[PDB]
């Protein structure tokens, strides 16, 4: 439903321009994020347009971004300006649950969210995710979004708005607040679940990522008797 276009490669201290093609099943008032992930590092927001057109950035990197839409080309728009090899990432646009494939760029010639760095269990049973703010407890106001990515790259969300679960999202995936804590119960996990977990929290006018949770599922298949 979502596609970015890039350029592969942009030249030091020059403008990177990416394109978000959406197509599809749509309900209003989500707005477009930008999102970038560097080569062994985590996950960083750009920012964000909303459908009324008003813009949210990462205020670290507000002076360098433009974010702009064309909705008779369904499109949205993301330029950054000044690149330096730091800028080399896999750059993602996400609408709610819906993330694009990415594409890489590379350079050639706050508040804090913490989240178990990693879990195991066994297939049929029951695990628990957790997010924390530093700011205090988690609150429905931080509307706690929670996003999959298996092998290859492959971002989905799987709950926004702390427990509205995606279309298509397996009925086992489930949010809710727990104690001072966002949590993503994974009810009769399954060997597909295996994967990294990210949870993001909103604060006012931003999205700040946790570090994500690497889920191991351990078990092998046995004989089954009818």
């Amino acid at each position: 439903q979502l596609k970015e276009s890039g350029p592969g490669l942009v030249a030091p201290s020059q403008s990177l321009s990416i394109t978000c093609t959406v197509s599809g099943l749509s309900l209003p008032g989500y707005g477009v994020n930008w999102v970038r992930q560097p080569p062994g590092k985590g996950l960083e927001w750009l920012g964000m347009i909303w459908d009324d057109g008003r813009t949210d950035y990462n205020s670290a990197l507000k002076s360098r971004l433009s974010i702009s839409k064309d909705n008779s080309k369904s499109q949205v728009f993301l330029k950054m300006n000044s690149l330096q090899t730091d800028d080399t990432a896999r750059y993602y646009c996400v609408r709610n649950v819906y993330w694009g494939q990415g594409t890489l760029v590379t350079v050639s010639a706050q508040a804090v969210v913490t989240q178990e760095s990693a879990l195991t269990t066994s297939p049929g049973e029951t695990v628990t995710l957790t997010c924390r703010s530093s700011t205090g407890a988690v609150t429905t106001s931080n509307y706690a979004n929670w996003v999959q990515e298996k092998p290859d790259h492959l971002f989905s969300g799987l709950i926004s708005g702390t427990n509205n679960r995606a279309p298509g999202v397996p009925a086992r995936f489930s949010g809710s607040l727990i104690g001072d804590t966002a949590a993503l119960t994974i009810t009769g996990a399954q060997t597909e679940d295996e994967a990294i977990y990210f949870c993001a929290l909103w604060y006012s006018n931003h999205w700040v990522f946790g570090g994500g949770s690497k889920l191991t599922v351990l078990g092998s298949h046995h004989h089954h008797h009818h």
